[PDB]
């Protein structure tokens, strides 16, 4: 089973990275109970062993899934601790030794991942994949004044941000799911980019000169999906094709 043999690599990865030195604050959950503040500050809390288990759940299949855990426990150092705490310096090496065996071992992981899910290997779903980065980055990134919808909220700095939005949504996690290859049509990347735009309504009121330009960005996006239609939905069909051949094997 190629998600058992990925497995085993990405615990190989963990077991490396708790050996490094001054690691053991991360090799287990921050206990809220002593560190009372850090559920206010924080949103995604990871560690190496939730990221354990969590590959011993077969929760990751591919390199980017474990990636994205992994850099949580760097993110939220750099947030909670600092950008140059000790802490923060301590966590970065265990992603950096983290890139070093994921390149190390870049075509046996990607074997295995092209195993797991056929349509990473798929020339159409790579085509349409590729057509959506350069959408949210050369067209909804590019709209005057969208910083605000580039990056999930940090809620160090928003503090009631996820109380209020339960569903959030940001163009680097499209981004993020575009590179997974999450996306096999105009209509689940639309149900995403829209969430970015209700957020806004919800959040900032829909009036709002954040609410404009967040209207801004989904019209764009229309926009363009409409000039690229009959490709996209060439693509598509295609990629619906591979996905019942992949499912037949
Ligand atoms: C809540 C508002 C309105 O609704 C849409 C999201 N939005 C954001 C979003 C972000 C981020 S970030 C830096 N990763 O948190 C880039 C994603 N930052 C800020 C922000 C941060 C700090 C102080 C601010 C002071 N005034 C205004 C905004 C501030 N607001």
């Amino acid at each position: 089973d190629p998600m058992v043999t990925l497995s085993s690599i990405l615990e190989s990865i963990i077991n490396d990275m708790r050996d490094l030195p001054n690691t053991y604050p991360f090799h287990t959950p921050v206990n809220a109970k002593v560190v009372k503040d850090y559920y206010k500050i924080i949103t995604r809390p990871m560690d190496l062993q939730t990221l354990r288990e969590n590959v011993r759940k077969r929760l990751y299949p591919s390199r980017e899934e474990f990636r994205e855990h992994l850099e949580l426990i760097v993110k939220n150092s750099a947030t909670y601790n600092g950008p140059k705490h000790s802490l923060t310096q301590i966590s970065q090496s265990m992603l950096d030794l983290c890139d070093e065996k994921l390149k190390e071992k870049e075509d046996k992981l990607a074997r295995l991942e092209k195993a797991i899910n056929p349509l990473l290997d798929d020339d159409d779903q790579v085509a349409f994949s590729f057509i959506l980065d350069n959408i949210v980055t050369q067209k909804m990134m590019a709209v005057p004044d969208s910083w605000p919808f580039h990056h999930p909220v940090n809620k160090k700095f928003v503090p009631d941000y996820y109380k209020v939005i339960v569903n959030p949504m940001d163009l680097e996690t499209i981004r993020k799911n575009i590179s997974k290859h999450k996306y096999q049509s105009r209509e689940s990347f639309l149900d995403d980019v829209n969430l970015i735009l209700a957020n806004s309504v919800k959040y900032n009121g829909p009036e709002s000169q954040y609410t404009k330009t967040a209207q801004e960005i989904v019209n764009v996006c229309y926009q363009t999906l409409t000039e690229y239609d009959e490709h996209l939905t060439q693509l598509e069909k295609d990629i619906c094709t591979a996905k019942e051949a992949a499912l037949e094997e």
